[PDB]
């Protein structure tokens, strides 16, 4: 039984995230999306989880959970030791590499990186929110349910 | 009827910026420098605009305006669809690429990048202010007008 | 009286190149595609030129010429002093920056960089030829005319 | 029935490669090491030598096997009923080229590429730099598995 | 009478920093570790604590001394009759910003900056990531000198 | 007694190289420029050494020697264990980092990197030769004696 964790704040989840989720779910027996919260954003943890579940309805081996603290503890507590992280334009890859090597050192957890599809490579949660805030149309970059909710939080 | 917008916070404008303005003005019929308002910074919007106008008096086809909201709206509301953005040492080019792809997606606006001259490649508004704050000589890196104004804000 | 030169070996021209040509032609009055002759490659200079002309028939202000020697001489001998160069995934941008600074130094020619559309961001002439050689379908990544011609050279 | 292909020329395999093999084998049900051969440029080691050196240093990995191939990697992957590649990263990896290839490979064949950074201890070895250093007498013994080191010295002498 | 300044906030010093200190001390007649303080943002450790942790882990380096400062690094360097900075590189270093600062520092004061990559074993530690990991219970004991680790745990508790 | 080696092929030496030499000579008691030859260029080893000696006449603690084989052997044979390498626009820094870590591992030799001055940041031996070959003026980027010799080898 294989498995990996897909971590992020997902505030909100984007089609870039979904693409990575789909690829993880296709290649591992079990995937857990870890909605990591800070001491703070647009959507509550519960809202974020609901948006991810709506978007991943077709992935029966993927589940969504909230987490706090050390990512490697979240991973190991669930009997796993792999992380799958997406890459997009603007990803701080050098910092991701630093964290991957740190996470392997402190807990033996591996990190696999996968680039999101070119079509979704320039969306990020932060930039989608910024563009939407000023009336820009990011509907092609987000799940339909997310775009609906986003307009709600803004209007 | 060609034209481009050169965006930035310009707090203050540097010779690195001016070099890019000059190239934009040499290659496009019309250039608009967009002083993006959203942090208070050191100089007020009017001061920034004044300093740019003073530094670009020899560029007849260049004008300076402030703007709020999406950069692409600023560009499109003036009948243009090109941005000219400078590169220097320390530019977050990956983030600029993300924004360029987003801006093309949401509004059909092209972004052209040009590297500033080597002599001005290590100045930024932030680093110039920091160095000058602590008594370093940045007079070779700023328009003569700007430099005096900066000393004024500090003393 | 604005103008830019779009240089490359174009062996063959891709949709990534065409996207850049289209943007250059939309933002400058005059565009010259420079097919730089110096390795024999797959297609002859005349074939490359033909394929570009066929692919750019809807761009009235664009023309195609071959060139030898310094790119800056090609540009300056046509009364221009701007280069428009595309960026894709795998572009050696650091080398392009070195050449841009050198070209500005020796001839006062500016270089503007523009990222090609995400959909065409992973095609290159080399990778398209390699993949097609081994039977991969690159028809979505090349002008329809070019694609048939490529199949011809292979079969 | 999960699985991935770990590709390379492995001329010779290094401890950097082996680290990546081990991680892939720990995270996928089956792993195939694809020894990709250019039929028009011989390397230092023959295909059989390359395969033997990998097998001898992966004997502890029961779910890993080693096969050679040529042409499109995605055909090698798909003909084995898989659609994942696991590729290692080290210092000096042309990551932008690997990203270009990954996006191309997804486009033409639907195959996903997962990248994993090799351990810091092995992050500066590559087949090419190991061969170069050894050619001029440098000690690369700590960077290559035992199945490789003296065979490499043999080729050079 | 050669010499270099090794700058940082060292809040706390890591084994990555110490590796760089050791290399600088091996290659220059004198080394000064400059503990640069922002007078308007306190860190986890006080200046005296930072200096004590560095001193305790550099006792074997007779030609290294430790001093705090603020403001322009190049003034700290020049007022000591030196004109070289030795700065470490690790994974996640903002090298482009360091390059910008190096060119600025040469321009305004004639001071040269030499960069050296820390050892692979210490390449993924940083003061900030060590503090973050330790805050949430992760084991960073192998990445920090003995002068630091339990003091860090003390601050966090 | 401190010391470092500055390695390269220097075919020919540029002002970028000279800037690095000067900084090494200012910071180390002894500097050795290692002219490394391959199994191949424009100038012979002896010509390269002569051009470097002409350019470094004012550096009494710097000497020039040819070398073959492992750079770390060259360094250690001379009682040293430091390398000083310059950085310019277009340097393959990731490969330099790989070699530095390899060189430290196999022989305990440290590598210090220093960026050349912005004015000399876009010259390289290869690009200077290429530009000069087609009649471009690189005289501001090379020592006077070198530029003289370069015109000689070309004409
Ligand atoms: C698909 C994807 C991958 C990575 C990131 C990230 O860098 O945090 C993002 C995002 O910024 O929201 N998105
Ligand atoms: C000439 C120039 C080009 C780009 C930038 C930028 O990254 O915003 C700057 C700056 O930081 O002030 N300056
Ligand atoms: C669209 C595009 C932009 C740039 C390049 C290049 O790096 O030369 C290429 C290509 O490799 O064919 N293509
Ligand atoms: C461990 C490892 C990962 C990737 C590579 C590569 O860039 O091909 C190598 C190598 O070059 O031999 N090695
Ligand atoms: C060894 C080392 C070198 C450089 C840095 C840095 O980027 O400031 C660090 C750190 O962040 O603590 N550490
Ligand atoms: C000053 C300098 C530093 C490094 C290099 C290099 O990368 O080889 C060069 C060059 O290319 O000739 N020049």
């Amino acid at each position: 039984m294989t498995g990996a964790v897909c971590p992020g704040s997902f505030d909100p989840v984007t089609l870039g995230h979904l693409d990575v989720f789909e690829r993880a779910a296709a290649q591992f027996d079990e995937v857990i999306v870890a909605v990591l919260i800070n001491p703070a954003g647009m959507f509550t943890v519960d809202e974020r989880i609901e948006m991810i579940r709506e978007s991943t309805a077709d992935l029966p081996n993927l589940r969504v959970e909230s987490g706090q603290g050390l990512l490697v503890d979240f991973v190991r507590e669930r009997g796993l030791n792999a992380i799958v992280k997406g890459l997009r334009t603007g990803t701080d890859f050098e910092y991701e590499l630093q964290m991957a090597q740190m996470n392997k050192h402190i807990a033996g957890v591996d990190t696999f990186f996968v680039a999101t599809a070119p079509a979704y490579s320039f969306v990020s949660s932060s930039l989608a929110k910024e563009v939407a805030t000023y009336g820009g149309d990011v509907s092609a970059l987000l799940p339909a349910s997310v775009h609906q909710r986003l307009l709600g939080k803004l209007r």
